[PDB]
């Protein structure tokens, strides 16, 4: 079974948003996501979402993830979830909308699998204003620090 994944979110001079993403196998082969943000800006929102395919840099730049991780060339607007691209989890699932955000949801496209195709490790999600302005991002990273049949954590 493949391990969990987390992306934190950390509050700087250029946003207000923290908190995290969380990222959890689940039964029926689907990915449990556990939102849970706060300081979102006032009235700019609802904020789309998405995993991006490039890491945030040291510098914190959003705009250095550059595109949506989209393996399989989905589209931003669609009439059922799995016609939507892999990493647009705002699109299938619903905005963050208010100054604090908390959902949890399964998603069934995006893998914990790191021989999948649709595998988000060492990506990245991006936050955005309604108007795409990127406020926030953080790296997708391990959540656990103890791995292997024999450890624990
Ligand atoms: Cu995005």
């Amino acid at each position: 079974v493949s391990p969990s994944l987390i992306a934190k979110f950390e509050k700087t001079s250029k946003s207000n948003i923290e908190g995290t993403i969380k990222f959890t196998p689940a039964n029926n082969g689907t990915v449990s996501v556990s939102v849970d943000l706060k300081g979102l800006p006032s009235d700019i929102g609802p904020f789309p979402y998405h995993v991006h395919e490039k890491p945030v840099p040291a510098s914190k730049n959003c705009s250095a993830t550059e595109n949506h991780f989209n393996p399989y060339n989905g589209t931003v607007r669609a009439a059922t979830p799995a016609a939507h691209e892999v990493g647009d989890l705002a699109g299938k699932h619903g905005n963050i909308m208010g100054e604090s955000y908390k959902t949890e949801y399964d998603d069934s496209y995006i893998s914990l699998n790191e021989k999948s195709r649709s595998y988000i490790g060492g990506l990245s999600i991006v936050i955005h204003a309604n108007n795409g302005t990127r406020l926030n991002c953080a790296n997708i990273t391990l959540l656990d620090e103890g791995h292997g049949n024999a450890n624990t954590t």
